[PDB]
């Protein structure tokens, strides 16, 4: 069925399986379907049950359950098998040198040449292949535990899972979701590091006859060193993360209050906070990344004095051959990559990956739920002396209950007076320790708060079941669902989407009703699915089902209805969490008389990039000059040296090909301080061109897509790709100069280097389109497995009191699997394309050898220095490549967004008000027109709830809208929408303070007098309400503004509005939002002082709105008029 068991050794070994979807990734897009199946042994349910096979041996055989010792058993033994393969790939790497330094001494070295591409050949063979598997390792590791993880959360109590951050779940499976399956390519590297070392240090020894350690310490100072620098850079990113925090609330507030920001001019007030705060936010990042610089130039640097100093001593004592210097430097490279990058790597792995483990296994430990023993044999359910704690507080007053199987009780109290928490408790996921609460246990449920799960209606109301047609009709024909099934668009099978929001209440309350009643069993705890379905529906369903098919059998519902306790065999009325009364039906009906009364990706986008910014320019001149004068002046010296031990002791700054080309401390550093000033360009146009799209564009984007925008790409354009661009450029500068210096010694290397070079480009032109197109459908891919957690989680309650874990077991595998094969896809491709180049470099490496040897001492010294440790460079260069192309993606999407339009007396005259959402939508208004008269109100009544938004804000120019307006002389046209949205003034229902002082948060461009303000304030019944703050009125009005309440902030918005001296007051929702107090406030405030504002107060009940002298009647597509209620509440109303 894979495409992995059908393949013959030598291509499972080249990975040429992968080859039809290469075939195909290149000329056309791939479908989705093109992704082959997974190879049987990944299928998660076949590893999901071994490792827990072996988890559960290790809790049942020690009192010690080390998780790592159970994955032992399980894995380890093919990770040996991979761990050997690689430890001989790194000593061929290790002990090639040594046949190297047996050909300087020119006949009998082209055996040795033919010796050493076979051990190219032996490499490039057993190190991919066994790093592939290694990785398969990893990817197995990790579907296991997220099986095992994902099938024990649907085992925890409650009583520890709604005190569980809701956030922890995802953070902890997300957290090893890629970087786990990568961590298995770096850990051998904690014993083949060393033995690499005591290899090393024998065959040096052999050579320099006394310095062996002078170079291990140096080597041990810079890698001591460099890891310091790790402390030292996370305590300043450390000191930016909160500070990040406090720069991304504000964007987001203003981001989720945009049209207010648009009605009240602060643009620039916005534009000039956000600076102020990325100010100190780029001073630790550039801190940071100087520190980082300093960091990945030690490791370039460290290859001149690592051999430096490990000659120095041995050639003062005596004269030393030229054979062992070109020898030297090649061991020089394999020690220092082995003791700086290849031991801190395994030693980071290994404490992220054993944290990350020891999360889990302290997970797994969590206290857990058990089923109780029911269906076994139940008369009537029993629950006496039935004490329970919400947390030692009694929400249950030691009750007791026989309820008859058949019979019916009714449960009734205060909203969530422990009568749910005693159904909970009789569903089972409660435990109370006192008593005996048990019935035959076989149970079904509907929640208060229902949930809908993916699929069509027969799926959310079978929950995987037969269909039956007289069980289907009767409950679709009694739970006011035959219509709810027939009106739908496919009437039987609408295939849903998740949140429900497909539907309203009443249909979701028909859905949970119809899950519940489904099938039969024992109980039905339905607790109260009746309030969210209108009283009418009400009587319907219990006429239908509700008291009618599940009443001849047990139920007990949970409801306070007048009209349904009256009918149930029992009733049991809750305050203060005891019953105040209960009994027969009869009798608790009459025990208390009063009571019972009571109760009831192109090159545009680079070039663009380089040229937003005219230093980049000149850093890149000023870099490639140096390096071009550089590689002339090192090969000058070159030539004239090879056509008074300084003179042959010179041959150790080229021999090696790193410290010649590495980016000096006075031409790296601009670079990296140039790109992010780039960043920072970049971030302030972005902002500055997302405060003007129109505002029919901006609808578009929902509004959790713009601010990923921000928190997501600007922080890669400040930390990743700056470090990024500046390594790729270092890499490709070392190989282009190594490789130009190797072309002028002999110029045969060029002709064959020419078509390898275009090799490389073929090759990785015709890879990374699959590559990118594998990685994007893995990317949506991982949606579904969290959108089914989610799922879960919601409906958890319920799945366990239908007893359907398994369902969902399965399904969630089925999803992981879905996940897996794009994965291993993904994996075994790129695998492919390093094993391609890693081929291609062979033979060039082939050709460079036999030309040169076929064909001086230092001429085939230098060559062969340079052509045989040029390859790790080299695929550093390609890797790196790939991450810039990805990376770049960022910035192609920031460009994106930079590449949007802008937007564009008291009497006045509107005509032909065209507007809609969008352009060209449902007509807002039929060519409106109004007169605006001078100093009285225009009260907006009659339709007034029809939509009176569209006009209000089209009023303010903010709405696809356009047509005529003519205030007080002049029109829409002539004066700037700056200067005209800011006549009219806004009293929106929803008042904005922006996170900050009170001078701030009022007037934000600070242009007014402090007195002035302190008079504005006082006088627009604010004095008192702001005299009970801190300190005097700088409070900081922080999260939102969460002290003051609505009347408050409406008093706080309302001056804001007499500020500016506004013409117009179209305030809405007046009695709504104001308190009663507040709304006496407000009247008060509004007649009295803003007594001379053409106001149009615009409520929904025209109790409102009729006090105002005229009325500019609302009526859908047509505002008719008229000026007086002698028509107003007789033709417009009536
Ligand atoms: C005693 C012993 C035997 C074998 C192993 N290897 C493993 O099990 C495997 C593994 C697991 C997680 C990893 C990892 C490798 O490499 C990583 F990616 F970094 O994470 C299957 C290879 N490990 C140990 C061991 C080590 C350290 C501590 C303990 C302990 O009992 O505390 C046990």
């Amino acid at each position: 069925r894979s495409p992995l068991e059908k393949a013959s050794v030598v291509s499972k070994l080249f990975f040429s399986w992968t080859r039809p979807i290469l075939r195909k990734g290149y000329r056309q897009r791939l479908e989705l379907s093109d992704i082959y199946q997974i190879p049987s042994v990944d299928s998660a349910d076949n590893l999901s049950e071994k490792l827990e096979r072996e988890w559960d041996r290790e809790l049942a055989s020690k009192k010690n359950p080390k998780l790592i010792n159970a994955l032992r058993r399980c894995f380890f033994w093919r990770f040996m098998f991979y761990g050997i393969f690689l430890y001989l790939g790194e000593v061929t790497k290790a002990v090639q040198p040594l046949l190297l330094g047996r050909i300087i001494a020119s006949s009998i070295a082209i055996y040795l040449g033919i010796g050493l591409c076979l051990l190219f050949i032996v490499r490039t063979l057993l190190l991919h292949p066994a790093i592939f598997g290694l990785h398969h390792i990893g990817m197995q590791m990790r579907i296991a535990m997220f099986s095992l993880i994902y099938k024990k959360t649907l085992k925890l109590s409650s009583r520890v899972l709604d005190k569980i951050s809701i956030g922890q779940l995802v953070s902890l499976l997300s957290n090893n979701l890629n970087k786990f399956d990568e961590g298995l390519a770096l850990a051998h590297f904690v014993w083949i590091a060393p033995l690499q070392v005591a290899l090393l240090m024998g065959l040096i020894w052999e050579l320099l006859q006394a310095s062996a350690f002078c170079g291990l310490g140096f080597l041990i100072v810079l890698a001591l060193f460099q890891a310091g620098l790790g402390r030292m850079m996370m305590k300043y990113r450390d000191q930016r993360a909160g500070k990040i925090s406090e720069r991304l609330v504000i964007t987001s507030e203003m981001i989720e209050n945009i049209q207010s920001v648009k009605a009240y001019c602060w643009e620039e007030a916005m534009e000039k906070m956000i600076e102020n705060l990325r100010q100190t936010e780029l001073k630790l990042t550039r801190k940071a990344a100087y520190v980082r610089y300093f960091n990945s130039s030690a490791f370039f640097f460290s290859g001149f004095f690592v051999v430096f100093l490990s000659v120095l001593p041995y050639a003062l004592i005596k004269g030393i051959i030229l054979r062992k210097i070109f020898t030297t430097i090649s061991f020089c490279i394999v020690l220092r990559m082995a003791v700086t990058r290849q031991f801190p790597w395994a030693v980071q792995t290994w404490y992220d990956s054993l944290g990350a483990i020891n999360k889990i296994q302290d997970f797994l430990q969590k206290q857990e739920y058990k089923t109780l023993e029911y269906n076994l044999t139940t008369t009537e359910v029993v629950m006496e002396n039935v004490t329970a704690f919400w947390e030692g507080t009694p929400v249950l007053k030691d009750i007791n209950f026989k309820i008859e199987r058949g019979q019916l009780l009714a449960v009734a109290g205060s909203t969530g007076a422990g009568k749910t928490s005693l159904l909970m408790v009789i569903m089972g996921e409660l435990e109370p320790s006192e008593g005996k609460i048990k019935h035959s246990g076989r149970i079904s449920f509907c929640s208060q708060f229902s949930w809908i799960m993916p699929g069509t209606i027969k799926e959310n109301i079978i929950f995987g079941v037969s269909y039956d047609e007289y069980r289907y009709r009767s409950v679709i024909k009694a739970c006011q669902l035959e219509e709810d099934i027939s009106k739908f668009a496919e009437k039987d099978n609408i295939v849903l989407g998740e949140g429900g929001i497909t539907l309203s209440g009443g249909q979701r309350a028909r859905i949970s009703l119809a899950r519940a009643v489904y099938k039969d069993a024992d109980l039905y705890l339905l607790d109260s699915p009746f309030g969210y379905l209108d009283v009418l529906t009400e009587k319907e369903i219990f006429e239908s089902c509700v008291c009618k098919l599940m009443a001849n059998k047990t139920r007990i519902l949970v409801t306070s209805k007048m009209e349904h306790l009256k009918k149930a065999d029992k009733i049991l009325i809750l305050h203060e969490g005891s019953s105040y009364f209960y009994g027969t039906f009869s009798e608790l009906q009459n025990l208390q008389p009063d009571f019972s009364s009571k109760l009831m990706t192109t090159w545009n986008t680079y070039l663009r990039y380089i040229t937003v910014h005219k230093s980049l320019i000149f850093v890149l001149i000023w870099c490639l000059v140096i390096f071009l004068a550089e590689v002339a002046a090192s090969l000058v010296v070159l030539w004239l040296l090879g056509n008074t031990s300084s003179y042959y002791v010179f041959y150790i700054y080229v021999g090696v090909a790193d410290t010649l080309l590495a980016m000096g401390f006075f031409r790296g550093l601009p670079l990296v301080h140039t790109l992010i000033t780039v960043s920072k360009i970049l971030h302030h146009k972005m902002l500055h061109s997302v405060l003007q799209a129109p505002m029919s564009t901006l609808n578009t984007l929902k509004a959790g897509g713009i601010l990923n925008r921000f928190s997501k790409d600007i922080a890669i354009l400040d930390d990743l790709l700056p470090l990024t661009i500046f390594d790729f450029i270092q890499l490709l500068l070392i190989v282009i100069g190594a490789i130009a210096v190797v072309a002028v010694l002999q110029p045969y290397i060029f002709v064959a280097t020419v078509p390898v070079i275009v090799a490389f480009i073929m090759l990785r032109a015709y890879f990374l389109q699959t590559s990118q197109q594998l990685k994007q459908l893995e990317s949506e891919g991982r949606s579904p497995i969290f959108t089914h957690l989610v799922t879960s989680l919601k409906g958890l309650w319920t799945l366990r009191a239908f007893g359907r874990q398994p369902y969902f077991e399965t399904l969630f595998h089925k999803a992981l699997n879905l996940h897996t094969a794009n994965w291993f896809l993904y994996l075994s491709t790129l695998r492919w394309f390093q094993m391609r180049i890693e081929m291609i470099f062979v033979i060039f490496f082939i050709a460079v050898t036999f030309i040169s040897i076929l064909t001086g001492e230092g001429r085939v010294g230098i060559i062969l220095t340079l052509a045989m440790n040029i390859m790790s460079t080299l695929q550093w260069a390609v890797n790196s490549s790939i991450d810039v192309d990805s990376l770049m993606r960022s910035v192609s999407r920031v460009f994106k967004f930079i590449d949007m339009p802008t937007e564009g007396g008291g009497q006045m005259t509107v005509k032909d008000l065209t507007a809609k959402y969008t352009e060209g939508g449902n007509a807002i208004l039929e060519n409106i027109s109004f007169s605006i008269s001078p100093g009285q109100r225009v009260g907006l009544l009659g339709r007034t709830g029809s939509g009176k938004s569209t006009l209000l804000s089209a009023f303010l120019r903010l709405l696809n809208t356009e047509g005529e307006i003519q205030i007080d002389g002049v029109s829409w046209d002539s004066i700037t929408l700056q200067q005209w949205r800011k006549a009219f003034g806004v009293i929106p229902q929803k008042v904005f303070i922006f996170s900050g002082t009170f001078r701030k948060n009022l007037d934000p461009y600070e242009q007014w007098s402090d007195q002035e303000i302190w008079k504005v304030a006082d006088e627009v019944g604010l004095r008192s309400v702001i005299e009970q703050f801190p300190g005097k009125l700088d409070f900081v009005l922080v999260d939102g503004g969460c002290v003051l309440s609505h009347g408050h902030k409406q008093l706080m918005c309302l001056a804001r509005s007499v500020l500016s001296k506004a013409k117009i007051l179209l305030l809405d929702e007046p009695s709504a939002h104001l308190d009663p107090v507040t709304y006496q406030i407000i009247r008060r405030t509004l007649k009295q002082a803003f007594a001379d504002c053409t106001v149009i107060l615009c409520e929904h009940r025209i109790e409102a709105m009729l006090e105002c002298q005229q009325f500019l009647v609302i009526e859908e597509n047509k505002v008719r008029q008229y000026d007086s209620i002698q028509k107003l509440l007789n033709e417009r109303s009536l």
